[PDB]
Formats: C-alpha cells, structure tokens, sequence
C-alpha cells in the first residue's frame, strides 16, 4: 500500500534528493539507502542529499555501510531526525555533514554501547568478546569525532541508554540545530 | 485490490491534496504520510492539504514524525476524523491547522496517557521510566496547546481512557467543527 | 527417583527419602532457582527443625543461580526469626538471591566450599502498562534494590556505597575472594 | 519403572546405596547433582571410614553442578572410588579423575573425553566482558585441577583440551585420568 | 502399568534372576539393567542371571555400560532374544556367556555399523569422524570375538543392515541354540 | 484409576491369581513385555494349570507380538485365548496361537486379518534390503497362520492381501478359533 | 484425588470400597482400556459370588463399538445378572450397554436422558479398501440394530428407522420404548 | 521497497557497472550476481565491474560459482567491502582483481575455516568428512594465492575466527587499499 | 525476490536468454524444470541451429523432474552445452554429463558428486515390493545413461554410485563426466 505519482511516492521524493531511513537498520534496507546515495551522487555529484532518519537502532555493520557511504560520496549528506534516532539511528544522524544535521522539534535521540551475543568454546568466546570491545571503542571514537565531546565523556554517557530531547541533542553536539518551519 | 483511474484510487485523490491516515500508527505507514505531505508541499506550498484520520492509536515516535512534518511544511494541514481517532490518532487530529480540524458526525474520539513496557536491571528500569514520564508530560503540553484546555485539565482527563463524541470533541477544543454535508 | 533409606524407629523400621534422612543431620538443601514453592519447602524444614530442637544449629547447603526476591525473603526472614543458628555452606555456586541467603547465615558459620563461586548483582524486573503504573512499579523495584543493598552491607560489613557500586553489574567472586569480601567467614576444605 | 526388593522394601538403587554404591548417570545439572551430594553425605554419616563407589556414565554437563559434587568428594571423610562405564565426557571425565588416588577405574570398553568450557551470553559489551572474563577464569581453574589429578603439566592439559579429545580406557590410564582398568570381579 | 502385590511383575521375576532389556538402549534404562545385575551378583555370585532382550538398538556408550557389567560380574549372564535384537540389542545378545545365548524360534536379529551425526568446524568434524570410525572398528572386533566370525566377515556383513532368522543367527554364531519348549 | 483388593492387589493383580491375563490395545514392546512377565510368573506358580489370555486389540508391532507368541509356545502351561471386542492383525494372530481346542471368540467379537505394513526411507540399496525383510516376515507370519488355522499357506496369503473381517462363527469356520463362548458353564 | 476409606484394616479408595457392594461405574467415553477395567471388575465379582447381582452405573456420551462389545459380551457371559442404572446420560454405546442389562433390572434415574443412533466411522484408502471397510460398518450397524431390537422388544424395522439420526429420550420415554424397565427415584 | 527511477534502483546502478552482494551467500542470490556479471561483460568486455560486498558469509559452493565467474569473465572485478566481509564474503573480497580490492574505512573483515554437518552411517560420515577437509585445503590454497600469505600462515590463522580492521585487512593482503573519499 | 531490469524492458534472465543462456540453479523439481524445458523449446524455435548454454549449480533433486530436462535436451535440435559452476550433485551431475559431446564444462573450482537414488514408501508389503521394484528399475536406467554419457562401463557406474562420490573438476574430466575445464573466456 504505497502511492504513486509513474514514480512511487518515494521515487518522487528521490527526485528532490530526499532518502528515507525508517525502522531497524539491517543489511538489505541499508543496501537500499547506499544505492540511493550512489544514484543521487551519479545524478549530481555536487548537490546536497537529504537523509531523514526515524529509527530505533539496529545492526552495527549494516549501519557502518551507510556511514562510510555518507563520508565517501561527493555530495554532503544532510541528516534530519523525525520521530526518533536511537543508537545506530543516533549514530548516522550525527554523521551528517557538519552544519547540516537537524532534529525536528519533538524528535528524540538515544545513545548506548553495543549489545551482542555469542555461544561456543571459551577460546571462541574470548575472540568474540575482544571483537565487540574493539567495535565499542571505534564507535565511541567516531561519536566523539562528530559530537565534539571527549572520548571519555562519550564512554561514560553510553554505558547505559541515554535519552535526549531535540534541544539536548543540539547542546550535546549530536545535531546542529532544530528545524522548525520551512524557510 | 486498489481500484485504478493512470493512477490507483489513493494516487488519484492525492491529486486532490487528500491523504489518508488509516489504522495503527507505526513507522512505515507514518513515513508514507510524511512523504505524501512533502510531495504535496512541493506541488503547491500555499494550497491546503487534507488529512483524513481513522485510527485506534499507535506508536508515539511514529506519530511525532507526522506531527512535526505537519507543523514544518508550508501548507496548512486540515484534519478530518472519520470512524475514530484514538490516542495518537486523536493527537494528530487536534494538531491540524487551527480552524480546519473536523469530525464527521458519528466519529468518536479517545484520549489517554502513554503505555509502555521495559524489562531489565533496576538502573535501566529507572532510565526508561523517566523517559516515558517525560514523554507523557510533553504530549500533555502539546495536547493543551492544541485544545486550549489547561495542562492540568488534560492531565486529569488522560489518566484513563476518555471517550468523546463529535459534539463533545468540538466542545473540548479537540476539533473546530463537524462536517455533516459537503458544499 | 529420589533414593530412600530404611531406619529403626522404636515403633518399627520406616522409610525416609534421601533428603528426609539428612534432615536428621539437621541438613536442608537449597538448589536451583529461588521461587515461592521451593522456598516454602525450605521455610517448612527450618520451622520443623526448630521445633525438634530450638538450640542446635541448622545447616543450609546452597547451590543456586538466583531467583525471586520475595521468595528469597520468605527464607531470609525465617532464618533470622527461628531460634537456632542457620549455618550456610555454598557448593557449586551462590548467585544473586543465592549469595544473599549465603551471606545471611549466622556470623562465623557461613562457608564456601573451595571451588564454589559467588556472584552478586542488582535486581532485574519488568513491567508493562500505563505510564502512571510504570512509575509505581519502578519506584517499588528501586525501594527493593536499596533495602537489599542495606542488608548485604549489614551482613558483609562493607559500606552501603561499596555494595551499591559493586552490584550495578554482575560481579563474580572465587571462594577466597568471598571470604575477603565478608560474604562468607571461611572456606571448608576437608571434613572438620 | 524401578525394580523393588522384598525382605521391608527397597527400590534397586536404595538397596545398592546400602552397599555404598552411587550412580551418576546422564547430563550433570543441579538437581541430579544434589542427589549425588546427598547420597555421599548420607554414606559419610553411616560410616566415615568405608570407601564409596561412584559409577559414572555421563556426556558431561554444567560446571557449577559438577563442582558441587567435586567439592563434596574432597570434603567428606571416605575415599570416593570412581568407576567409568559407557562414557565419562567433559564434566563426567573431570569427576572420574577426581576420585581417590589409586581408586579410579575405567571398565574395558568405556571411553573418556575431555574439552574446555562452552558457554553463551547476550547483553551489553560491558556485561559481555564480565562474563567472558569469568568463563576464562573457570577454564583456568578447571585446567589446574585436571593437571593436579592427572599428573599432566598445566600446559599439556590446556593444549589437550582446546578441542575435544577422546581416550580409550588404556589411553585414560596412560594419561593419568584413571589408575587402572577394571575387567573382572576379583 | 504393572501388576501389584510398588511390587510389580518385574520385581517378582527379579527374585528368580530374570532381567528384561526392552526397547531402545539409552543411559537410564541401561543403568537400571546394570543396577539389577550388580544386585543379583551381590545376592548370589555363583548363580546364572537371565537377560531377555527385545530391542531395536540404541546408544553405543549406554550399551557398553551393560556389556562391560555383563563381563565384569561373577555370575554368567545367559541371554534370550524375544521379538527382536537389532544392532545394540544383537550386540548384547551375542555378549552372553558362550553356550548360554538363545533365540526363541521366531525372534529376528539385525546387525549394522554405527550411525552418528556432528556439526561444527572441519577440524572438529575430523575429530568426531575419527572417533566414530574407531568405535566402529572396536565394535566389529568384539562382534567377531563373540560370534566366531572373522573381522573381515563382520565388516562386510555390517556395512548395511543385515537381518537374520533365529536359525541363521545360530548358524552365524551370534547365539548358541534356539529355545522352543521349556523342559 | 486401578481399583484394588485386600495383602493388597490391584484389579488385574487380583485376576492374576485366577491365572487370567489381559492383552488390551495396540501391541508394542513394553505392554508385550508385561504380558510375557505375567506368563512367566504364572508358569513358575504352577506349570500344569492353564493360563487365560483375553485379547481386545486393533493390532500392533510384529516383533513385539512375536515376543508374546514365542512365550506362549515356550512355557509349560497351555495358553487359552479369548477374544472380546476385537482381535485385529497382531491381535488375531495371538488369538489363533492359543492352545488347540482352547481358543475362543465371544459371540459379538470380530476378528480381522491382514498382511504386514511398513515403511522405509533411504538409498535404493537399503530399500531393497528392507523390502526383502518385510516380505520374509510376511511369509513367516503366513506359515504360522497356516499352522494354527489349518488353512494352506497360499490360501492365507491370498485372503490377507487386503483387510478381511470375520464374525465369531466365521472365525471358527476359518480355523482361527475353536469355539464361541456364550454363557459360563 | 480419589478419597481413601478404612474398613475395620485395609485402605480402599472410594471405588474399591463400592466394588465390595458389587457396584461398578461406567463413566465417560467407552474405549478399550476403561472397558477392560469394567470387564475385569465383572470377572472379579462373578469369581467372588456367581449368584449375586452386579450393579453397573452408566453415565456415558457413547464410544467405540468394539470396546463396548467387550463389555456387552462379558455382561451376557458371566453368571450374575448385571443390573444397569443410568445417571446423567447414556448415549449411543452407553444406551446400548444400558439396555443390555438383565431384563427387569435396567433403570433410569429420573432426570437421566438417553440417546440412540447408528454407527459413525471413517476411512481413507484405495476404492477396494473403501468397499471392504464400508461393508464392515454396514454389517456392524445391522448386528447392533438386531441386538437393540432384542433387548428393547421393538421390531428390527422400528429400531432401524429410529436410529437413522440421533434420537433423544427422557427417562419416561426410555421406559415406554423398552430401553429400561423402570425409573429409579428414592432408595428402598 | 525498491525506488523506481521504469528502472528500479539496482538496475539503475547496474548501468554504472555496479553489483551488490548483500547478506548470506546462497545459490539463488549468487546466481543473480553471476547473471549481472555475465550481462556487464556482454555490455562491455574491457570496463571494470564494481562488486560491493556486505556479507556475513555463506555456502561455499554458492560462493565458488561467483568466484569462478569473477575469474572467467573478461572485465576486472573490483571489490569494495562495506560494513563487513566475513568468511565467504572475505573470500570473494580478496578474489577481486589485484590492485582493485578495497575496504571502506570502518568496514570489518573476518576469516575462518569451513563449518558443516552430517548425519548417517559411519561409512558416510567418513566420505563427507574427507570432502570437507578437501574443501578446507582448497580454500586455504586460494586465500594464500590472493593474499600473498603462505599456505601454512593461512591454515594457522583460520583455525578459529579471525577479525581484521580495514587497515589490518590491507596489511594482511586481503585488500589492496582503503577507500575514504571519492576522488 | 529481486531481479534487475535491462532495456521495451527485460529482466536479467530474459536478457541472458537472448544470448541463448539458461540457468539451472538449486534443487531440481517439476516447476523449475518446466521453466528450463520451456526456455529450451523457445531457443530451438528462435534458432534450431545455434547452441544453447545451460549453467548448472545444483545439489540434486527429483528424478522424474530431471528426466523432463534430460529428454528435452536430447529432443531439441540445438546442441546443449553444459557448464558447471558451484556444484552439480546427483541429478545436477546427471544433467551436466548429458550435455552435447565435447561441449560439457566445469569451472575450475566447481565440484561434482554422484550417488544412487533415495526414496521412501509406506504401506502394505505388496505395495512396498512394487515400489522397491520401481526404484531399482530407475536406479539401473540412470546408471545405464550415466555409463553412456561418461564412457565408463555400467558396472563401474554401479560400483561408484553406491555411496556419495565427490569429484573435483580435474577428476570430473578424468571420469568422462565433462570434457574440459573452462578457465578464462576465449
Ligand atoms: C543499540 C544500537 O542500535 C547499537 C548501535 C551502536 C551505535 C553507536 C555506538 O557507539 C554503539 C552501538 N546497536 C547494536 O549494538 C546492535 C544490537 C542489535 C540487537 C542488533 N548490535 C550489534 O550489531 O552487534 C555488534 C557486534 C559487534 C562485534 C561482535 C558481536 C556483535
Ligand atoms: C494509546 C495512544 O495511541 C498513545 C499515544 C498518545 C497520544 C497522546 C498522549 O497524551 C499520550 C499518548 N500511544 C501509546 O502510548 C503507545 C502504545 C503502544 C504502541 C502499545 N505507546 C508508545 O508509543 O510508547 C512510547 C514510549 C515508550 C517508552 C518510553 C517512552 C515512550
Ligand atoms: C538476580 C538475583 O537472583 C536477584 C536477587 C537479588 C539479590 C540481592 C540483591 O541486592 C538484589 C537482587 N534476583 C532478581 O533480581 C530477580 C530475577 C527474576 C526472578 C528474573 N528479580 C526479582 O525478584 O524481581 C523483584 C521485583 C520486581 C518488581 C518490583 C519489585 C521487585
Ligand atoms: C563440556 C563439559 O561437560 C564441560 C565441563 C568441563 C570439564 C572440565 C574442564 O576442564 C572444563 C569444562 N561443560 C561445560 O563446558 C558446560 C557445557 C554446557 C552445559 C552446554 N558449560 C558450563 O557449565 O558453562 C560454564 C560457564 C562458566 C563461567 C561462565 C559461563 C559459563
Ligand atoms: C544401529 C545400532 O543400534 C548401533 C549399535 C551398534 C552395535 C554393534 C556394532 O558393531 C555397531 C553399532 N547403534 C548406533 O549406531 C547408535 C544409533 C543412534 C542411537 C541413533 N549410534 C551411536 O550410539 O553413535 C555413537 C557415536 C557417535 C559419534 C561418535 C562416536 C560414537
Ligand atoms: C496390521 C497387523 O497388526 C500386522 C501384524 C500381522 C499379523 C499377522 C500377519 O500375518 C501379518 C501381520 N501389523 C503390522 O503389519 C505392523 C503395523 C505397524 C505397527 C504400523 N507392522 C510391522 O510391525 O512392520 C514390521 C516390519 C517392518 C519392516 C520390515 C519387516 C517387518
Ligand atoms: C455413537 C455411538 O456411541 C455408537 C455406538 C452404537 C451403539 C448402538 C448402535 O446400534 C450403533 C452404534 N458409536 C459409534 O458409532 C462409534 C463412534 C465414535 C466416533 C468412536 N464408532 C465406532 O466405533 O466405529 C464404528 C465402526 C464399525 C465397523 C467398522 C468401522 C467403524
Ligand atoms: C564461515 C564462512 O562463511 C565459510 C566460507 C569459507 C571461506 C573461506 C575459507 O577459507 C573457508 C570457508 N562458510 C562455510 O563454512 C559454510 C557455512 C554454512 C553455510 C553454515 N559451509 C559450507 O558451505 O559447507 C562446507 C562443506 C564443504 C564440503 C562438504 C560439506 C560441507
Ligand atoms: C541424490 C540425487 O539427486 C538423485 C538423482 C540421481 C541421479 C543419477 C542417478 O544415477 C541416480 C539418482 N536424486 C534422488 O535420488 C531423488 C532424491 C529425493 C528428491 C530426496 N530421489 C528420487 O527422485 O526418487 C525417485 C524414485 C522414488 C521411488 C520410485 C522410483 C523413483
């Protein structure tokens, strides 16, 4: 039940260089966002891309596919949180082009450390636990980079779930400003 | 089946600036409505959009994606309740352009406070409880803003489910008037 | 099948299951998850032994991964309420509700076996419902968390802030570490 | 159904308990371990001087449940002589080797298997670290005790348990896991 | 459920040194048979024990607990096959004291190699395959000893399921004679 | 569920002093073992005196049934069989396996006979092995049915290719039982 | 849980104890194992005293024909008269075993209800096997009708016609039909 | 679900000689990648193809249909890891044309030996075990070839899961360089 | 589901069909076999003189569904060239070797496996014997046709298929199952 304009409603919006990231982040939905990004860049390598984010979080490697695409392509990707951007969603929100990251007024942001799960031999448990610790550190480094917070601050603040209103997300350095009304 | 007109029935009405919000509010259906609003705003920034609402409620952050787009876009969003607008549905109904919020004569309205659920360590239970109580407070502030009721009245009236007929909804400030017959 | 035992009784021999037999040694086992019914059985055994002789010690062996707090507290309050000292002995593990009842034994009379392990942590819970009810239930679990820290602090001799700090996440303790922490008084190695 | 004996009535297992024989059969877990522990304590109360015979046929099980048995075998006064029939794998091999020195037996066609701990956790990275560190400590303690009972160096036990290792009964003797093969009743 | 003087039909027959092995061979039912053997040996080490076998097969290690107890205890264990002895059942049947192994006239025997199944890394697969092949060889050697067949013949005859009538089982050396009428 | 009489005995235990044994329901290893044990018990108590096996069964597993069949022949006492309700397939086979002159239907029982049913899954080499075996079994059971009924081998096989139902008088005419019990003498 | 009872000493459960007054209960769906328990109690009570009547209380929704016939033939074969008493209901196999009692000794409790009907069955298979199995259930149907006619005193034609669909009878109607002899009301 | 440029987003990028391998490697998804490669070769046999890889691994034989196609066709296949390339994903990454294998900066690579499982008669277990061992050695030989590491180093390093950062994957020889920003 | 579009429009498979290329992927069953048969019949109609390329990546499948493809391959006028990528096992290996003589290929890292039929039946002994006779007839016919295409004797095919038999691509050339290894496009 998706409406049409020959373009479906999202194809139409893709014409105004708008991409939607909605729901849990996972490989296949992430692949769709990456293809839209490479396409938009192909269409006009200089003009901004708008990425709307309404997401409860998701899988780290899937989110890192979108993150590296965002940094790799020529156009600035301007991120706009609507609804919520939690964990992986907060991370991609803050990864937008400096000065071009926005929360809508009543959107809410949440941040936290990695969660994972493994089963098997103690030797293998060691290998996998070291990996998720490595991953937690890189994520914190990147989050510190984009927010302007120190690495130590990000580590403390993400030990447990932390929720932030749109003004709190601005103050934290997570986004640059609230978008309220179309200028 | 969705009938054809070359549009499907909904695409055809989208041409009249008409959008339908039907069913449980959740991220993807919510994103469809946001895309339709953004599409219509692009087609004509000054012409009103009509949002028909028939909903038993739904997810708060999903609903707030719709709310913020309603307030962000240039066109006024006129809201029309058919069937029911309950909880998140009622919130988005009252969020329409002042003077352009309608109930159909036998539609019914229901308002209530958030419901949620979390499992985990006491420390985490406290973090999540804080967040749902904060959201409850903010949603009340916005309900008061739109209906014209005092914050305190709203709090009182939402502790448990409260049902309103179309005439009672007009009286409460939830809607501006009743549409009985077209002109 | 629980093995049984036959024993002279001056009114004839009668049969005792293995656990009934050990009750005559004044021994009670707490094994597995703590939950109302298994907890009630232990309460009942404690009350029985006190009636048999209010002045002789009881031995409570604990091998438990944890369990329900109110069920645990039915055992805790009974251990304090009855006249005899309840000596506690950890075998296998005593985790969470199990560590709590272990440390709750009569002072000087709480023991770990040498290769037992102890784990402590804060409460875990979960509610669903209206925000007003969520607050009510969150407030209750936070009340319980504090009361349980106060009692752990009491029994171990650590400060409340130390117990609070140490139980935010799961913490494991070897037998020597549990002695060093104040959780038990000593290690039992070879039958005294 | 458990056979009864008429004399005044024992099930087969209770009858053999009176001859100081306990059976550890199947996966090791808290409740069946509690039953073995209880039987050991009973036998000690009956006579702290006479040996106990613990027959072991087990594919392994839960480490803490196994350690309740291990520590009881060491704590009680009587020697616990262990006899492997069918198999003793992982926690079953550990309990077999933990028997009184000189009094650990394999039956001729029994087999033994040793390996390191297996586990699984789900949660925050912080919690994953806490749990991994604890499984690694357990792995080390279990290796130290295996070395002690077998006569192998800690290094050799660690190397030989990275992956499953099977031993015939003569191999379990050569390894120091048991003292001798029991073939026929003397 | 069993005929009762707690004291069932099986316990009365135990009084006459008769033990039944019925159904799939598995640790717990095997421990019961072991316990009955040791009991009977303690009662009288000189008198024969009678083991009726009606079994489709089962777990090798469970079976070996019985086998080794049969060899270890002082009394001779006489085996009698009723209905069938397949695989682990045929193995325990032939393991009875030579001269005291019997088929009833219309019982059937079946012999085969081990079946197994593992999942894991190729290194682990290699370890578990090596072990099942070791077990296959040891079991073939013991079958050869008990039947009087060569190792080569047992190997060739067990690569696939091989069925034997009671007279065929006498000819193969798996039992000593047919039991038809009590004298 | 099981009533008892009083030293205490359950109802079936009680009837066991009457030298009466019940075979009820699907024939399978464990219920068949209980019947075997009762037969062996009764022989030991008195090897001269007849045993009465009441049979009401829809059939069952062949090997389980053959444990009973061979025990019936092996023990010293005659086993007299009495069909109540029905004796179908393995039930009919054990009915006709009773001592000659001592096999009975009650007037409204019915007997049904049929060939073996089975099923295998595997490589074609294994399918052939198993199919050979079920056919060997089918033949051996027809040879035993012929022995007990007095019909020829080829005839029993013909009449059992499909399910065949018999009234009590028809079961007598076929040679499956000797007589019909109507009113206790 | 079945209540215990101590007879001045052995413990009988409620049912064991009422067996000493020669009372057996048939309750629920008639099936092989429950029906064997009834057969064994009948054989027990005959062995105790072959002259003395047995009382069989029936409260049953119906059940398997062959299992019912195990009980029917035992009722007829044993020396004692089996008196039947319906409480609650006796439907189909229950109604048949109720009317199978000793003539003059078959009763309904007043608010008993009886129902009668023809066999129901089902099969799946090749057409050849379908015909075999259809012919067998048609034979069983006829034989059950012949027996019902014998016990009720109704003609075989009446029985056949009345059992083509479920037919319900009050206890008064069951007396009038010949299904039971009389209504039992108070203890005399 | 798939944005409609007439063309879907993937068909559109196919025009740019871009193919996505996303998720578990399995016969049908692999056949789709094969078909795209064959098509791009038929379109221009001398121009590179770009294969974006975000995969947790998969079935070996499916992976090898891709591998052999990559080698067989006339164009070079440049591989680009986004998110992760694990096991079969890492193998296909490393099998890209020399000089043309890339990791995005926060992509992660993991290598390990085969996993398999089988159930059946010991004779059959022996056959299937021999086959997985053959496959393991063959895969090591090919990894050694593509990375420049010795066969013994590869064997040692893949007995258990080995994780590599993007710079570590460059050091290891799995890829040639890190891509960061579009030239 | 996702199949890329090429340009009036074509799906990726449709485009490759223009090159006379057909894919047989996964388990052989009636409906996927029917699609392959239809594609062959179409390509014959387009040009009865030009070769057809069948790529095979399959773990095996249903014999009668396989024979619908096999007989199509022999019936049609064009030579059908077969190319194994990934694996061709059992029914896959059979269709691979059924290709036109000299035009059967393995890619270098593909693997082949061959085995006798597997089946299963439940019913009366009379019926078991009918169905057992049928699967044995099928087994012999499939061995005859494998011997024909490989050039091996029928007794060789019978012996070698009694259990799963795996072959590397060079082994599959030595066996006569394919004619050569395709490595780089000419
Ligand atoms: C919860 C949130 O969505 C995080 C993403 C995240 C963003 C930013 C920072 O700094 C850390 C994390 N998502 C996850 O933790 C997912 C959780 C769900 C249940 C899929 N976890 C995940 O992808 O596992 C990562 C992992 C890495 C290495 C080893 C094992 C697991
Ligand atoms: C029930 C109605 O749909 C409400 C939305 C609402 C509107 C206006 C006001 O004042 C309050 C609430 N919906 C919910 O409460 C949903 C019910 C779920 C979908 C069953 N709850 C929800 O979105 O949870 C929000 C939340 C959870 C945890 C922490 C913070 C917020
Ligand atoms: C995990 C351990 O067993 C704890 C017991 C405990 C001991 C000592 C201290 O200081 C704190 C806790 N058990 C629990 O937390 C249980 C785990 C459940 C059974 C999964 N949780 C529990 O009993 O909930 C209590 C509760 C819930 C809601 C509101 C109030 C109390
Ligand atoms: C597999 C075998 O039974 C081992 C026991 C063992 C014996 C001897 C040595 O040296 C090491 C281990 N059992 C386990 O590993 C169990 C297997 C489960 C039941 C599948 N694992 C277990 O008890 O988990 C241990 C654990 C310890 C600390 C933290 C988490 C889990
Ligand atoms: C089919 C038969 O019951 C065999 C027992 C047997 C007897 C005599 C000889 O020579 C060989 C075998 N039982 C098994 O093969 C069991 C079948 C299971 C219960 C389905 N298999 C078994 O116990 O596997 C043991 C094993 C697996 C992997 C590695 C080593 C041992
Ligand atoms: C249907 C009836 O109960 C038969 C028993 C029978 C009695 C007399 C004659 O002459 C033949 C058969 N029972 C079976 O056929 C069972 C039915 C099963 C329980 C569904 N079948 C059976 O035991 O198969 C045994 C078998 C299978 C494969 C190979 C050999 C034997
Ligand atoms: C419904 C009532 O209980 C009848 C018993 C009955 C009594 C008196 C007369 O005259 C006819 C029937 N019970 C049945 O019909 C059972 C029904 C249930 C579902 C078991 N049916 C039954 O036993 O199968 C009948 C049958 C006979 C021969 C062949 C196949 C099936
Ligand atoms: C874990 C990773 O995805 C491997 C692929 C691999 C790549 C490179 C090297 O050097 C080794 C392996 N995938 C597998 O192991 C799959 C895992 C399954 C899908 C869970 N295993 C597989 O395809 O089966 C292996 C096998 C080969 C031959 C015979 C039987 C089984
Ligand atoms: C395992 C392989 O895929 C074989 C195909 C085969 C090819 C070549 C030769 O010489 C023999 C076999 N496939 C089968 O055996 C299928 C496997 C099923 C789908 C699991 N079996 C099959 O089609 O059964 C055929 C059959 C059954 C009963 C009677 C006649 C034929």
């Amino acid at each position: 039940l998706v409406p049409m304009v020959s373009f479906d409603i999202y194809s139409r919006l893709l014409k105004e260089r708008v991409i939607f990231l909605t729901g849990q982040v996972e490989d296949h939905m992430a692949n769709l966002i990456v293809a839209q990004m490479l396409f938009l860049e192909a269409e006009n390598p200089e003009k901004d891309i708008y990425l709307y984010i309404n997401s409860p979080g998701g899988v780290i490697t899937a989110g890192m596919s979108i993150y590296d695409t965002m940094q790799f392509i020529k156009p600035d990707v301007s991120t706009i949180c609507m609804g919520q951007a939690a964990s992986m969603g907060a991370f991609l929100l803050t990864a937008g082009a400096k000065g071009k990251r926005f929360c809508l007024p009543n959107s809410r942001v949440m941040i936290h450390q990695p969660l994972g799960g493994y089963q098997g031999q103690a030797t293998d448990i060691e290998i996998h636990a070291r990996e998720i610790l490595k991953v937690k550190g890189r994520m914190n480094e990147l989050m510190a980079l984009h927010t302007g917070q120190s690495l130590e601050q990000i580590e403390r603040d993400t030990e447990r779930d932390r929720f932030l209103s749109a003004p709190e997300a601005v103050e934290y350095g997570l986004v640059d400003s609230i978008l309220t009304h179309r200028n």
